């Protein structure tokens, strides 16, 4: 007998302003780091990029009846620092401001929840040249000054915020791989870089307590919950590091205010531990958020990797399937296909039950609530004529991840709202634009914007159906 | 590249009152629960028992001069509470603390540090027939009354303490399988007396701050780390139940003060959650730990259990390989066999690795220095002309663990020392003596008590050296 998604549950969908905003020079906005690193040659699929993406900000009236339309009782945003000031740290754009406003507003109107993220990877490209961005303690400041504007602006409209978006994934690829801006393949300069934004997430839920009293703020981390590949002891023991290394690096800090040990050991014996400033942990453990913030998509499954082994390994940005290969850290893990899920055609498991277990673990190792922030599924989808879209692959994936959610719940988890990734169909950071998530179909594709016309997909109206039972009927 | 073991790592061994002494109504000894469960007829392996045991009440001298013998840097041991207080709560036993005063001195003369548990399973019977002993909250000021009263006394010359030893056992073997005194099969009465125990323990935690301020304290947890069978989901889920049901029940009440809410959750559905009165958790957070103590034998593989499924499993007291069976709660888990390790001839897993990801795990989550309170391999020993006892079996098991441990400190576990079960061979609770855990062999079987004479075995001296060593040389 299942407990009901509680009666304020945010039933919400998700976008990021790079992948859905376009007017990238428009109103004073100033350059990303990411409009400048998509336009080199070589980066992104195809050459697409953010200077258009599916127009939203011309468009946002439209999208936000079409949320209305769909009933939806939260949108979560980001919100472009390179709007509010397009030099980063100098005087406020007030057009940038007065977007945002208006959007706001036309969500209230539509009685939607707004909750706003600060940061989804697009720094301004003048802090990047100034000082060299995530990787300097100025950034601390100026993105105090950047979360505090935001906070007097809207904190009287906006309840719920989000710091830093899946810190995990903007540090490591753009600090370790190299496949995020600023392009550095660099494991210390990662670890440092790491460092400051934790101090900076910090500093910011800190100014939160004063300018916004009543509202809740977290973090949101990009969790895949690792698995042993079996019971042999050293693949357990490989789980223990991956879920140490790869997941409690971040939430531990988030959480507690502190670097797990061994890891910080393994670190520090290869010479990559951070760089520790007086008053560093003094700051990180008065900083406790209200939620932690979870992106889900797959679990990974992980197994004993010697010494000698294996390190980076081939991601799948086409779609082809089975083209991905092993990654790990070389006597620590590595990760090995679970044989017992399925996989989308980009090589990501297909794993409901991973929800419900992931978000178990946070409830067990911290106790703090959780928003999950986004959780979706991207795949090819057709557009039939008489505009229709039968994605029912994609209702399916939602369909199972709801459930496993009220699993969770009934378990003890407070979850307090479920963002679907994503509201309309957006602009992939590398993959362009046919590797689709949305409710809402965009007519574009890699090569021609076309009219970017809105079309409700299938998985839209289940949706909707979804938030008119609050959850009884998936 | 390993660490090296630090320089004062407690090398030890351990026993357990009952166990070992004998004299079981000498010098105004009243009488403990297991002075009566044991004389229940077939309670015990032919009819086994303590009231001699392997005389080590009378002796110790001989005993603690083979200690000495062997280098040994500390002994862990028991206190006996029916030697202390006869009732429990009445007058003291003068007589009763000169014995451990004796020991005590005795250990101190030959510069081996003494390690003492207060509470390993023998509450006076006077106790459960005034008030049903673990089931009322009166034994909380009792059991305080008698650890202050050893507090005063060997406070000066005892820095380390454990409080309850094996309080998941004694709780669960007495309240739940019915195999130890009280002798019930009742969940709802074992969660309540596993209530009442955690509440004595943070008292006594609480006033051995007062009485010993230099001293070190922390309950000994029985932890069989829990693994899941393979990476399907279903598996994962019931490793998680597992861990936090087994495991974190006990260990985040010790370590910070509170229960793991999902567990409570499906406990309150049941019924079968604890009483809980004003002042409960105040108490329970505010007890801290220096360590954690860990007695550690084998780990335990888990798999997905359906609604209909294993409840109650055979345990194996034969020594037939093969004839234990799944254990588990329905809905939650059940135990298996784990194919990739072996097994003694009672069906306890040899796993060391088990031990590192044991350690890892408690340091992860609490942060805790561990002291490890028992580990040991339980086997027949052929005595052999000459005075030899080849138990190169026990060499084995013992040096692989002792590894692992280098292992975890050199992770980064912070151990203060291993206590290796047992000194001397000694009585099992209900298995008689011939499945022996001795570093010295004491020349008695189950039938003939024979003259219980010493006889160093290979393992003796296999220690001394790891001793000489400071774990060198293995
Ligand atoms: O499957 P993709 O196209 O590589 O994208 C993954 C998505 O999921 C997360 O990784 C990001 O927060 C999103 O911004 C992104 O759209
Ligand atoms: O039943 P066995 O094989 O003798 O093992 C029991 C041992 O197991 C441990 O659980 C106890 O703390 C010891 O007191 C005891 O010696």
């Amino acid at each position: 007998h299942l407990k009901p998604f509680p009666p304020e549950f945010l039933w919400g969908a998700a976008s990021a302003a790079y992948q859905v905003e376009g007017a990238w020079n428009e109103d004073g906005k100033g350059l990303s780091v990411w409009d400048v690193f998509a336009k080199q040659p070589g980066r992104t699929f195809k050459g697409t990029n953010g200077d258009v993406a599916v127009d939203h900000y011309h468009r946002y009236q439209e999208d936000v009846a079409l949320m209305a339309e769909m009933g939806l009782k939260a949108y979560r945003f980001s919100v472009s620092w390179s709007r509010v000031f397009p030099d980063g740290n100098g005087a406020v754009n007030e057009k940038g401001l007065d977007f945002y406003d208006r959007l706001i507003e036309e969500l209230r109107n539509h009685g939607i929840e707004p909750i706003v993220t600060l940061y989804h990877w697009d720094v301004p490209q003048a802090l990047m040249d100034a000082y060299g961005a995530w990787e300097s303690r100025r950034i601390i400041d100026d993105f105090d000054r950047y979360a505090v504007t935001l906070f007097q602006r809207f904190g009287d409209r906006v309840k719920y915020w989000v710091t830093l978006n899946e810190q995990n994934i903007f540090i490591s690829f753009g600090y370790r791989l190299g496949l995020h801006p600023p392009g550095v393949k660099d494991m210390k300069r990662m670890y440092e870089a790491n460092h400051i934004a934790n101090l900076a997430n910090a500093k910011v839920i800190q100014s939160f307590r004063h300018y916004v009293p009543d509202g809740k703020i977290g973090p949101s981390f990009a969790y895949s919950p690792m698995y042993p590949y079996d019971s042999r002891p050293e693949n357990v023991l490989a789980f223990e590091n991956a879920e140490e290394f790869q997941n409690h690096w971040w939430m531990d800090v988030y959480a507690w205010g502190m670097y797990p040990q061994a890891a910080w050991n393994y670190l520090e014996s290869q010479g990559l531990e951070p760089t520790v400033a007086p008053g560093d942990w003094e700051l990180l453990q008065a900083a406790k958020p209200d939620f932690m913030g979870v992106n889900y998509y797959q679990t990974t499954t992980v197994e004993h990797n010697p010494p000698d082994g294996v390190g980076e390994g081939v991601m799948n940005t086409t779609g082809k399937k089975g083209t991905s290969t092993s990654s790990g850290i070389p006597g620590l893990f590595k990760t090995v296909r679970n044989p017992h899920v399925d996989t989308t055609n980009w090589d990501w498991a297909i794993d409901p039950v991973g929800l419900r277990i992931g978000l178990r673990r946070i409830a067990n190792r911290y106790q703090l609530p959780i928003l999950i922030t986004e959780n979706g599924l991207g795949e090819f989808d057709t557009l039939e004529p008489g505009d229709i879209v039968n994605d029912d692959y994609r209702i399916d994936y939602l369909r199972r991840h709801v459930q496993e959610i009220q699993r969770a719940i009934t378990d003890g988890v407070d979850v307090l709202g479920y963002c679907a990734w994503s509201f309309t169909d957006l602009l992939s950071w590398l993959n362009g634009y046919q590797k689709r998530y949305g409710f809402v179909y965009v007519n574009r594709d890699d090569e021609s914007e076309k009219d970017l016309r809105r079309i409700k997909k299938k998985s839209f109206y289940w949706y909707q159906r979804v938030i008119e039972t609050n959850g009884a009927e998936l």
